[PDB]
């Protein structure tokens, strides 16, 4: 009873025009082959480029940028996914993820936590909320952006506050098979959810993005799988740790 | 300049004799080998029968167990890593592990925190402390007991504390795949750590131990590995998710 899509492609750097296009062109495709919900990936409107967001994206132009995406869900008729910088200006906003229905509600939206590297930290101000978690389409949904689903304890809170279905825009470059080969299969596994994680392929910014966009189910199997090459995947969804882990000792053990 | 050992084998419920002789017999082997270190599986020197150890061993016979294991790790010339329930009365005591060094001197006790299932949860009382990290051999070691590790939680709190070597005796029968599969990579690459798994193997109380002992270095590989028979594994030891998590906001999110 739930089809999603993910968008697997290259994003232009600072040219939302090209990279809005893409998402409304995936929109569409999605929803004719009956899809619910697409997921797109880390930071695509502007492409990953943390250091000229943070030089030359103004908060106008990631105003215009979000209602594009609003729009696109509304008009395609799908709930949508997408990654921006937030709202506030460039010295004080971070890297977000948001969730519209298939009428440009916005559900959801959650800021980064868990910045990746030094262009990051200068870039953008991390998130200080735990990950959202609400009911959409018959389960509970909940949003993370790339780094943050290496950390056990960042889908440990997702799934502590009920989720079942954790969507994750990436930008992963660099060959780092260990994220969507070790990672992700244990994240399902040891918490019993399914993980959707889409990411861009290809030269962007500087950067050879790995692709490899791929829905994990919780026993840790590929439900679908995407390689290098731009895609658009589309799957049909189908003693217990959650209960039995002592929070209250572990929280102290950190 | 490190060489560890690992005993997958039989024990035979209520045998104390035949299972410490079989210990006995791997840790003569692994020294010949040059191992500087044995680890041997969960509960072994009584067998993997909890409701039988919570029934019919009493305190006395697991002190003579333990002092035979010490007399061991001291005759045999080896570090050895044991399991056996903990010291105080069958109603008061927990699953322990234990590290003698080649003295015979006790290192370190750690008291199993996550028990498994309700037939552990009747026979053992959980541990309350945090797994122990000491120095050995040029490395921090550390201890916990099979479904522990399981448990991102308890994996980072050993190495928050330092850990880069983490022993588990193990009694993981059912064909439980994901463990060693999925679980155990993840847990050495999100921590930058290694981790050596002992099992039990074969028929033994009523279950069948799945073998596959394993050791797994810090890129979440197999150092070395077993099947499903006895054996006596040898092997030679050769952003940063550590220092960016974020342990004051996780430790509100569990």
């Amino acid at each position: 009873h739930m089809r999603i899509a993910l968008m697997q492609h290259t994003a232009r750097p600072l040219d939302p025009q090209h990279n809005l296009d893409l998402i409304d062109d995936a929109a569409a495709r999605a929803s004719e082959q009956g899809a619910q919900l697409l997921l797109t990936p880390q930071l695509f409107g502007f492409g990953y480029v943390p250091s000229q967001i943070c030089a030359q994206v103004s908060a106008e132009q990631v105003d215009a940028a979000r209602s594009r995406l609003r729009g696109i869900a509304r008009d395609r008729g799908i709930a949508l996914v997408w990654s921006l910088p937030g709202p506030e200006g460039p010295e004080q906003r971070g890297i977000t993820a948001e969730l519209a229905d298939e009428h440009g509600e916005v559900l959801a939206s959650y800021q980064k936590v868990q910045l990746y590297g030094p262009e990051e930290k200068a870039a953008f101000v991390p998130g200080e909320q735990p990950p959202p978690v609400l009911s959409w389409g018959g389960r509970q949904l909940s949003l993370l952006v790339c780094y943050d689903v290496e950390f056990p304890e960042m889908v440990r809170a997702a799934a502590a506050r009920g989720a079942q279905l954790v969507l994750v825009p990436t930008a992963l470059a660099g060959d780092e098979t260990s994220v969507p080969g070790i990672l992700l299969p244990a994240r399902a596994v040891e918490n019993g959810i399914t993980l959707a994680y889409a990411n861009h392929c290809g030269p962007e910014g500087g950067l050879v993005f790995d692709g490899g966009s791929v829905v994990v189910g919780p026993a840790g199997q590929p439900l679908g799988e995407l390689g290098v090459e731009p895609g658009l995947l589309v799957v049909d969804l189908p003693a217990d740790y959650l209960q039995d882990r002592r929070a209250e000792l572990h929280r102290n053990w950190l």
